[PDB]
């Protein structure tokens, strides 16, 4: 795919228009009409960006994920309650019950089929 829009937000916000995608944090299906989050990670090799699809609640529960609501794209399209989950997460100490962990464990990361 071709494009030309300098600058790209790390996180994305938009209601899933399908139920084919499956979260990575919980490894479940993301039914359409739901608020999810996609962690865009640029690569050095030649390959279409891989948006890490994860329930908006699967990420917010984690720590050191989002810096500010400004980093989230399309966040203005999300429902009020949803938009709050972001700002109310980036402003306040990410995570609850002081539950902080270094990223996520490794799961056969490599030969992943698909
Ligand atoms: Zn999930």
């Amino acid at each position: 795919g071709s494009s030309g829009s300098s600058g790209h937000k790390p996180w994305r916000a938009e209601y899933a228009k399908s139920s084919r995608s499956s979260c990575k944090t919980c490894k479940s299906v993301i039914n359409k009409e739901n608020f999810r989050l996609g962690k865009l990670v640029q690569s050095t090799h030649f390959d279409g960006i891989m948006p890490m699809w994860n329930h908006a609640s699967c990420i917010l529960k984690k720590t050191k994920q989002i810096k500010s609501v400004d980093d989230v794209e399309g966040i203005e399209s999300l429902r009020w309650e949803d938009q709050q989950k972001i700002r109310k997460y980036v402003e306040s100490g990410a995570g609850s019950n002081t539950s902080t962990s270094t990223g996520t464990s490794t799961s056969s990361s490599g030969p992943s089929s698909g």
